[PDB]
């Protein structure tokens, strides 16, 4: 069952064995992935998060981010530790009370403390549209049509060296999959369809790092949503999905009744499908209960290319149709050396006082804010352009902006910008050497918004900056509840921190 929009959510430690290997984890709702949190567009969500964690090897504090939800007027509820709140301590709870006006689509939630979401605190978050403009394109859209793709590690996150190339031990599809080494024939996930029906498959990357080449043998996929943004229909036979991205696609159950492999090949870790790694099963009702015998093609003839995507609505692009054609045009210098990432020469290390609390306490320019050099102010009601030229080691880096979606004016592997009709999204691969992926948005959401690579190991190694959007209006726009004001005193007392 789905939970929400008003629900408790307990965060616990437990042993799990999603690939046959037992390890302890950090779980929401007792499962991996966590339960789907759902509601309708414009609903009030009140997710009261109970921190019941006791195992220090995965951290006993926590904080949860609602990925892709704008949090307008509720910056305090966004979740990134030391940007919008101090962590919740064990034995305490916290009500994330916010609204989702003007958004409908496929989202997710995850820990936003250190690399803790890798240890298991990740699940889907779906905002349905009762008047969806795509409703007539499918018959079925429910918890059974969500497909999660996850990397899974046998080593605990807090034992992963910072700045290292860290590699997973299994790909999990809907929570199940097989280990790359010492492979055992542990259970594979089954997605069941009825011959003749059309399904809205909601594909969610809950990855901490790899991108996946996702396909379904015998089937093609008609994209209708990208990171929450409705798209024109685009039919493909393969989707390369980067960490934290989401797609909805229509699956037409139009092939013979039978069993078909679902494939998710990561860019690192185990390559191929030997022993049923990187796999799940699409089963038609009435098929024999047995593994598929289907083949992938040698090459995919209609892969997703990001410039082929276009919004369903006439979203356009803000600003003027040339590089630098914005009120505030920025170019970030994105680098890596010696185990640490940097943006504009500064490696991100979380501050002691969350950025939002520094601003509410009266710090009002970005040079007054900590960490020094890690906060860039944005002016209000302005067109922002951010160029993100690639080249830093460990790519391709999927960059994500909190509080906003953005027009993808230039995509990976294509030097031509699009000032007319590019897709809007919230997490974008910045590509490869020489690329110049560029995003645009308008500043209508006061508060401090994190910008970072969504490979969680990279964020931990410093690949982040904070956009302090409309500092002067942050306090009036974002009134804070007493429980939020209580978080830093409680956290600092528990950890013997003076501030
Ligand atoms: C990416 O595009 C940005 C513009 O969006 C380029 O920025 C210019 O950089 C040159 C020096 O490299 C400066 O003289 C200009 O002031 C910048 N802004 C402009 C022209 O509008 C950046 O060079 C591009 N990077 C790559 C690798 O192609
Ligand atoms: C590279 O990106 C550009 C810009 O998004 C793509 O160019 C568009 O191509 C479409 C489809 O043919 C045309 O309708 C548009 O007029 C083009 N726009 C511009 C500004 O040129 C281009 O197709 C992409 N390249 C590849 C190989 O997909
Ligand atoms: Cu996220
Ligand atoms: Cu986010
Ligand atoms: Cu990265
Ligand atoms: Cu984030
Ligand atoms: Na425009």
């Amino acid at each position: 069952a789905q939970i929400g929009p008003v629900t408790d959510l307990h965060i616990t430690n437990a042993n799990i064995s999603p690939d046959g290997f037992s390890r302890p984890a950090v779980l929401a709702g007792g499962t991996f992935p966590g339960p789907t949190i759902a509601g309708n567009t414009g609903d009030n969500f009140q997710i009261t998060v109970f921190n019941d964690l006791t195992d220090p090897s995965m951290l006993t504090d926590t904080s949860i981010h609602w990925h892709g939800l704008f949090q307008k007027g509720t910056n305090w509820a966004d979740g990134p530790a030391f940007v919008t709140q101090c962590p919740i301590i064990t034995g305490q709870s916290f009500d994330y009370n916010f609204n989702v006006p003007g958004q409908a689509g496929t989202f997710w939630y995850h820990s936003h403390l250190s690399t803790q979401y890798c240890d298991g605190l990740r699940g889907p978050f779906v905002v349905y549209d009762p008047n969806d403009p795509n409703a007539s394109l499918y018959d079925v859209d429910d918890d059974t049509t969500i497909i999660t793709l996850a990397d899974w590690y046998h080593t605990l996150a807090q034992q992963e060296p910072i700045g290292a190339a860290i590699t997973a031990d299994a790909t999990l599809i809907n929570g199940l999959g097989r280990s790359f080494t010492n492979t055992t024939a542990s259970p594979l996930s089954v997605i069941t369809v009825q011959s003749g029906k059309r399904y809205r498959m909601r594909l969610v990357s809950i990855s901490c790092d790899p991108n996946y080449l996702f396909s379904i043998d015998g089937h093609d996929m008609t994209i209708i949503e990208v990171d929450g943004v409705n798209s024109q229909q685009l039919t493909v036979d393969q989707i390369q999905i980067f960490a934290a991205q989401r797609y909805s696609f229509v699956l037409n159950a139009n092939q013979p009744v039978g069993n078909y492999w679902i494939r998710a090949q990561p860019n690192s870790g185990g390559q191929g499908f030997d022993g049923g790694i990187n796999s799940a099963i699409l089963r038609y009702e009435g098929a024999t209960v047995e593994d598929p015998t289907t083949t992938a093609p040698t090459t995919f003839s209609n892969p997703l290319v990001e410039t082929d995507l276009h919004p369903l609505a006439d979203l356009g692009v803000p600003g003027q149709p040339f590089r630098g054609g914005a009120d505030d045009p920025l170019v970030l210098n994105l680098a890596f050396a010696n185990g640490r990432f940097s943006i504009d020469g500064v490696s991100f290390v979380p501050p002691t006082v969350p950025v939002l609390l520094q601003i509410l306490s009266g710090a009002q320019n970005a040079q007054d804010l900590l960490p020094a050099g890690s906060v860039i102010s944005l002016p209000s009601n302005s067109v922002i352009e951010v160029a993100l030229p690639a080249g830093a080691a460990g790519g391709p880096h999927p960059f994500h902006l909190h509080g906003h979606n953005f027009a993808v004016v230039q995509s990976a592997n294509n030097a031509t910008p699009n000032y007319v009709n590019p897709i809007w999204r919230d997490t974008v691969s910045i590509g490869g050497t020489g690329d110049n992926v560029t995003i645009r948005f308008t500043t209508n959401n006061p508060g401090p918004w994190f910008l970072h690579c969504h490979i969680d190991w990279h964020l931990e190694a410093g690949f982040a900056i904070v956009f302090a959007e409309d500092i002067p209006d942050t306090a009036s726009a974002n009134p804070v509840p007493q429980a939020w004001s209580d978080l830093c005193p409680a956290y600092d007392q528990a950890h013997n921190i003076s501030t």
